């Protein structure tokens, strides 16, 4: 009856080919010179709260790593720190449709990282990729489109690795929603349950949409890429093979290494076998002094059940990560701790042991991060509506404004742990994909001072609560802007009954009274909403008194800037929501799974809709929306034109041959090298690599110790002979004739206003065939114009742009189905349309 | 038995002298054209909520007075209005310890009040002096210090009346606090009373205390004096012959008129004879449809029981006050509405009947007066305590801003009518001292922006319940600033059992463990309290991690920029405390009168410390307060040298002689003269000045009507012969003979630190004697000092300001004991000192 995950082994090593060959070799080197437990220590981390960040792994001090390498969250700003920059969200990035920004925002958190000692950013993220718009963490990653995601997500790993820092592509995968991702977790939410949820897809649907951002961002170079808590076909993310070994390792032919989410790690041998190269944070849960490797990995491979190729291959990437950035050269000690703000505690915080020490320095990492901060959050406010309020001039005699959503937390900015709370504007949703802010620009603060400066009277009016005295102010003002918000985060964390994951879609804090009280009061109103995904608003958003409504998403620490920069006109918007807003929670597809429907199994999560979530649904469905997939407005209009198709042909080259086999680098020896040294004192639940002593059986203390490899490990797990290559693989990203273009696209794009601005023109494709979805973006820019001027747009779609995923062939097909191409201003905006060449 | 105020009749009648001759000459022109009915109407007010403004009078059409003339508060803004500033406190302005900026202020002041048509602006205050601490209006006013408050109350009247407005000296006098000031109010409060407070004070102190403000009022000019709510020795502020007719009239040689305060009009012929000219708002009480004056008045006239010369007075002294400053050339309408905020409303809003008609014409009248604002905010921010926490230099890593106080009102910044609340910053009062804000600016904003400027990071808390939230923000800050405050206001309102007096003197929001949370986790901490008057703050003040404190008072709208403005050192502060900081309630003097001690008669307040309050009672006592009055810190320090004294080469001449017989003018007609035009359609409870029927007793209606004069009235009220001329009267603030310059004194000032900025040198006299206070202060002024500058500072002091009341003479007189001249720095730190020569 159930999903099943069948088996892919072995585990492909590493091959040091294209732009990889360097960092490889420099890999192999160092590793080549690492004893057992030297190489254990970097596959492990040393154990929850023992060092200074989030994860850190044993150290080789003997060969100069001489303190172990330090991942921090999160994919907005570092986690746990000071005097750091609190950066817009993933979401507010995929709003921006510009690859420039994502890529200078990447750079700008890479170097914060980096000058506060970090080797590995915990980040970004394209999983969850958004299939529900209620999903806890959506708004970490970028959009549930898999191209705006893919292109976004890999200028974002470019920055952060040009600054010198090792990203994370993280969750890898299906972990979209929150409900049941861990059992220890929904048992404490009164659920039983004893695995985690099943995320069940078929093979075409993981090809055209899950792995795609994947495939982009292995493409572009990710140094590391973390597994998720959830299963997929009921084999848990850090020990599947399918999508570890064949899709990541044998398809995509990633290079770098694979990290567990933090205690995700849910075997030994079996997570080793199938993928899995780095354990976090260490230990079996947090602060139990066990591990699964550590003292385990070396036993493994001493007593010949782990082969020596597969250690050194966990090695070897690991390392290749750290060349290929350049850490052997950037590396500083962290200078902070995650674990206290002040200035000495003790050097293992989670036992008290230790120096007591300095563990705080107070480093400023700043710079001038606050432009690209400011900057971004102004080309992330999606208007959605405006019938003429905006841009204000600056002659409004008295401004309005209102709710709890315009002002300041009263705990401050840092005052809930993990952001974990609703409290005054909302600029950064909860969780581990949290940092914390140096200051926070509320908009009353921003919007009072632009007023007085104009000469206007301004109001605010920030307790929800308080109807009548809004009404008042609203009824007096020449304009009244109204502030709502929407939270969710990381399920270990509810608030007020959403555990993650939102339970309803719509507003917070009183909201939907406040907007009845503004808008039946002032014929004037702007509505901003700040939130982390769609809201239902239906309701109110058609009423002729809302002369305006703006999604600013969750801007960061220059919230209130970034939103006076647009709606004054000092930027002209150009942001375009990366998500539909729907009528009704329905109209998306299928609820959250927020009840046990397997016994007190693993509840089981069939993606039914297959690649047919966000604007696929509705279009599939014939749903209209109120504002759809790529919608926003400008000050000025566009004009489309001009459109030119033009066949480049002149060939897909399946991938055919073998692996090189399994190689193995520096002697292993015996248990007799891997004893704890003489005098170290051994720090209480610490993660070492070391033995008791040199029986095998007692120092691993495995209550199944020592069963016939047969009874537990599936065949071909040990076997490092030289191995197929799948067709649809060959370099990083997959087969590099995947990569080849087609066909080029122009289309003639004018500013038919009178001011300034950045377009957004869209590409979509029709691919054809019996459930094909109608329309799937394909390429995307933001072009600036001058009123009047008019600029060529031009692209290329490549092969895996016209491409079908064949599960019979297990190769990317063009498939012989009529295809369209169609350009324009939305998903629904699409003036120019015209049949695509037939091209292979 | 009970105090008693002996009659002092006939009412003086004006007489043109001096400064007064043209505007009394053009009074005297216009009313000997007047009908009775014509007259009368200047005398009462229309009725509560009739018009547009408080305080309304009826018209004149016939002759060019087209609409009443319109009275509004508040000595700090116009009130109940819109597009207007809101100024700082008079308390603020008594901190400046500067004239020039009290001009200004008043200035500024009238500007707004005449550009949105109002004739009177219904202030400043010099009553309350400031004999309670906890006193609910005492930071309406300027100081309990006599010479500070008559000195900046005079040039606030001069600027107010230098824009075109008739300014009104308030409340005259003695209302020192607000329990029992009002029956209907009182009994509300559930006391059981059936007569108002009575004040009983010994002439000598009323001639060297209270009266002596109001004496430099009435030299400065001033056009009306507002009469008040509480009895004096058992006879009623607007009735009491005593202070109106003798001290005021007579000696003091007011040429203006006398005004009720709300509902304070007590009886028609009564208070004509006794010295009233103005009734307010006009009803006996709100909307009754009744009035002491208007008909009453007509008929008390047309009976022959006030003589004509009394009416003809009235109105020839309200005249004299509308063209001494200009009103003939400068009123315009009324161009907004005190009682609602809307376009539309009804003309006579009490009784929804007039036309429904556009009431609010949106006058911006601010002009750029903010700048003043921010300039008294930063001039009157007291620097108590600093051992090196300031000036900030921009350096502060990490600054905290803690408490409520800092932050917004979330109701909006005039969310709570009469400002009855102490919700966020304190930067007004409550009452009818206030007036709606444009805007304000709170703490929380300013400081943020400019640590943000400076590179700081800044988190700011103002829940006063979040302490542990507000311990870790200061454990982990730079510094820390802590805002604190403490409330009160007129007793028609009631916050927190607070009814209008404070009920103690510490802090309120839970203000001490706020202070107790941060100083214990911060080693330097700033205290800035914002407060309607004195604080005990002997617990906390002298804790070591307590660098700086300062007092704020009652900012107005530039609040958050007038302090960072100082904490920068931007401004260099110079305020100095206008009151003292004493260690207990007990160390001020006697408690507030909150209990009946007169069966359920008038409350008797007997002013036994006579002129020894505030620092005066501190030095007669030999307490040591915390912080003496006059004390203020700077950036810089200031040396003191040199003191020279010098006898002028240069006799008081007690006035003799006899006043004119009282003037008529106008022909008084008959009550046929008198009816209701045909036609008129009479507003309902409207107050007019007319008669229904020829039949006096049944227009009049008043249920003891027609007893002889000697049964109710004294002795001499109708005698308009000649009276002798008082010998310490003669001109407008008494004898001219008194204002003679006797003794030159010299001091030299010089800045002996490293910071430009202002001193307050302060002039104190010892007068000699048995019952004298040890020091009395004189003179003073702000005077500006680069590094090492020095500058001579002479000053004059004159008869009166050596001389005291002689009450078996009935005359100011310059004793043959020996006196001492004493400057320095404050009413403690006073280093040069000198006898002065014998002078007369
Ligand atoms: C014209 O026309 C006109 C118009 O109309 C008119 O007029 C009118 O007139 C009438 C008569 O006729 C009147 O009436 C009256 O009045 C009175 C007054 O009153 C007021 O005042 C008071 C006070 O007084 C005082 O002061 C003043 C000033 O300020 C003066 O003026 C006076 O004279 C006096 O003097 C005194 O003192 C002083 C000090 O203080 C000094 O300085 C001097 O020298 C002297 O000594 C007051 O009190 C009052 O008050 C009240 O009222 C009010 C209002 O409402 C209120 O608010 C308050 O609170 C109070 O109240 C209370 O009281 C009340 C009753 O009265 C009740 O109801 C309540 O509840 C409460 O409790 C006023 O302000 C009067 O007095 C009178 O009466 C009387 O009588 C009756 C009857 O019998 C009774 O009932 C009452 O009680 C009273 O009694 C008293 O007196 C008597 C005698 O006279 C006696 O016998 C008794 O015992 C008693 O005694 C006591 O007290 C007193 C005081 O009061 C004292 O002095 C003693 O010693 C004791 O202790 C009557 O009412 C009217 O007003 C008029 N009106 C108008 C509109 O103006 C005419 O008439 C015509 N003519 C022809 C020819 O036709
Ligand atoms: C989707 O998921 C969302 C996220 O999980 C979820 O969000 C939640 O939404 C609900 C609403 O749907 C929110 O709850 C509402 O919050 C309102 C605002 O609460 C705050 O303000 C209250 C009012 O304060 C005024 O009145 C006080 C009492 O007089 C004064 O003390 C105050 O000074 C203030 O004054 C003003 O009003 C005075 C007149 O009352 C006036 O004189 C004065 O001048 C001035 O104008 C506070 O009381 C409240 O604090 C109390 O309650 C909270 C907990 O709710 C405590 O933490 C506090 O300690 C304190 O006890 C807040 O500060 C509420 O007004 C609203 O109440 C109404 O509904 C509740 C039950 O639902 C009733 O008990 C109550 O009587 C109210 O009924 C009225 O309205 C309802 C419509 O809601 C109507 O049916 C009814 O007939 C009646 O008219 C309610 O609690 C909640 O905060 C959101 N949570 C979060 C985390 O965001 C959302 O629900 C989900 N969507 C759906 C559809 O499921
Ligand atoms: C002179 O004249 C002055 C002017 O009139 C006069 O002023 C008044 O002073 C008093 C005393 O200082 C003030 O009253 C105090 O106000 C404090 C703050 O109130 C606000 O915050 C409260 C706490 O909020 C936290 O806790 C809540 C409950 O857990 C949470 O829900 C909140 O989220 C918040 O969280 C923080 O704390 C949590 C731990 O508790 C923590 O988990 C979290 O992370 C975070 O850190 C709120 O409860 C309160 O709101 C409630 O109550 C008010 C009424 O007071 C209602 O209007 C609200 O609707 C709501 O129901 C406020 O928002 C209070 O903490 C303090 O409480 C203490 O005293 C009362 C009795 O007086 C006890 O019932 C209570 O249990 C507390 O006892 C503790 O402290 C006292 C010390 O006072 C101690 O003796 C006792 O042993 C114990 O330790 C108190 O109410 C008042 O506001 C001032 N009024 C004005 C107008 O300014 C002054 O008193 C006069 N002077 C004298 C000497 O007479
Ligand atoms: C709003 O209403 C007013 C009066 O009802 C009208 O004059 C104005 O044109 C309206 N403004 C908008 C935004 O339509
Ligand atoms: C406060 O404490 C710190 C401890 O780091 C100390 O270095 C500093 O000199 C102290 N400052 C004051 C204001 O006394």
């Amino acid at each position: 009856e159930l999903a099943f995950s069948p088996p892919f082994y072995p585990s492909p090593w590493a091959d040091g080919q294209g732009e990889w060959a360097d960092a490889h070799r420099r890999a192999v080197e160092i590793v080549s010179q690492m004893t057992l437990a030297e190489k254990v220590n970097l596959t492990t981390g040393t154990g929850w709260e023992m060092d200074r960040c989030v994860g850190q792994t044993g150290s080789v001090p003997r060969l100069g790593i001489n303190w172990g390498l330090c991942g921090q969250d999160s994919p907005l700003g570092i986690r746990f720190s000071d005097l750091n920059s609190a950066f817009p969200a993933g979401t507010n990035v995929a709003a921006t449709w510009d690859k420039t920004l994502a890529y200078l925002r990447g750079k700008a958190m890479g170097e914060e990282f980096n000058d506060k000692g970090v080797d590995i950013l915990l980040g970004p993220a394209a999983g969850p990729l958004g299939k529900y718009p209620d999903g806890g963490r959506i708004w970490e990653g970028f959009s549930p489109d898999p191209v705006l995601t893919g292109v976004l997500f890999a200028e974002t790993i470019k920055g952060i690795q040009d600054a010198g820092v090792i990203a994370t592509a993280k969750h890898y995968i299906l972990n979209e929603q929150e409900h049941f991702r861990q059992v220890g977790e929904a048992q404490g939410y009164g659920y039983n349950i004893t695995e985690t949820i099943s995320s069940n897809v078929d093979d075409k649907t993981m090809h055209e949409l899950y792995l795609w951002p994947f495939a982009d961002a292995v493409r572009a170079g990710v140094g590391a890429v973390m597994c998720s808590y959830n299963q997929i076909n009921n084999s848990y993310g850090c020990q599947n093979s399918q999508t570890l070994n064949k899709l990541l390792k044998a398809e995509l032919g990633f290079q770098g290494f694979v990290m567990s989410d933090w205690s995700a790690h849910h075997s030994g041998v079996g997570a080793a076998l199938a993928g899995l190269d780095m354990s976090m944070p260490g230990d079996i849960s947090f602060d139990d002094g066990l591990s699964f490797w550590g003292t385990n990995l070396t036993v493994s491979v001493l007593n010949g059940t782990v082969p020596a190729w597969r250690v050194d291959d966990m090695a070897v990437r690991i390392m290749t990560a750290y060349y290929k950035v350049g850490r052997d050269r950037l590396r500083i000690p962290p200078n902070f701790s995650s674990w206290t703000r002040d200035e000495y505690g003790w050097e293992h915080s989670a036992v008290s042991e230790g120096a007591w020490t300095k563990v705080n320095d107070f480093v400023n990492v700043q710079r001038s991060h606050s432009q690209i901060i400011r900057e971004i959050g102004a080309a992330s406010t999606v208007l959605l509506k405006n019938t003429g309020a905006l841009p204000l001039t600056g002659k409004e005699v008295k401004v309005g404004v209102l709710g709890e959503d315009a002002g300041s937390n009263p705990w401050g900015a840092n005052g809930c742990p993990d952001r974990g709370c609703d409290n005054g504007t909302l600029a950064m949703a909860w969780g581990s994909g949290t940092a914390n802010f140096p200051y926070l620009v509320t908009p009353e603060q921003a919007i009072q001072r632009e007023v007085i400066s104009n000469g206007g009277n301004v109001f605010a009016v920030t307790d929800n609560g308080a109807l009548s005295q809004m009404a008042d102010v609203a009824s007096q003002s020449s304009v009244s802007l109204v502030f709502v918000n929407a939270d969710s985060g990381e399920g270990f964390i509810s608030v007020d009954g959403n555990e993650g994951d939102r339970k309803n879609l719509t507003l917070w804090k009183n909201g939907e009274a406040v907007i009845d009280t503004v808008v039946s009061h002032c014929n004037n109103t702007i509505v901003v909403i700040h939130s982390v995904g769609p809201v239902l608003i239906d309701r109110w958003y058609d009423n002729p008194n809302v002369t305006a409504i703006i999604w600013a998403g969750l801007p960061g620490q220059e919230s209130g800037n970034s939103l006076v920069d647009v709606l004054y006109g000092r930027v002209n918007p150009s942001a375009k929501t990366p998500f539909t807003w729907g009528k009704t929670r329905e109209s998306y597809g299928a609820p959250l799974l927020t009840e046990p429907n397997n016994g007190n199994g693993a509840p089981q999560d069939d993606f039914n809709e297959g690649v047919f979530i966000d604007y696929r649904h509705f279009d599939k469905r014939n749903e209209t929306p109120i504002y759809e997939f790529g919608h926003g407005l400008s000050y000025t209009t566009f004009g489309y034109s001009h459109l030119r198709v033009q066949a480049l042909n002149s060939a897909y080259v399946p991938t055919s041959g073998e692996t090189k086999p399994a190689p193995t680098y520096g002697e292993i020896g015996s248990a007799a090298d891997y004893l704890y040294p003489e005098g170290l004192k051994r720090i209480t639940k610490f993660i070492y690599p070391w033995l008791n002593s040199t029986d095998l059986e007692d120092s691993s203390d495995d209550p199944n110790y020592g069963w016939e490899d047969s009874e537990y490990i599936p065949e071909g797990a040990r076997d490092g002979s030289p191995q197929p290559l799948l067709k649809a693989g060959g370099a990083p990203g997959g087969n590099p004739t995947l990569y080849q273009d087609l066909v080029r696209v122009s289309a003639t794009i004018t500013n038919t206003g009178n001011v300034a601005g950045y377009e957004v023109p869209q590409l979509y494709v029709s691919l054809g065939g019996p459930n094909e979805p109608r329309v799937v973006l394909r390429k995307f820019d933001r072009i600036f114009l001058a009123p009047g001027e008019q600029k060529v747009w031009t692209t290329t779609l490549n092969r895996r742009d016209l491409a079908n995923w064949d599960v019979e062939a297990q190769d990317w097909v063009i498939t012989k189905y009529p295809k369209k191409v169609h350009v324009g201003s939305s998903s629904r905006k699409l003036p120019l349309r015209a049949p695509l060449p037939r091209v292979y």
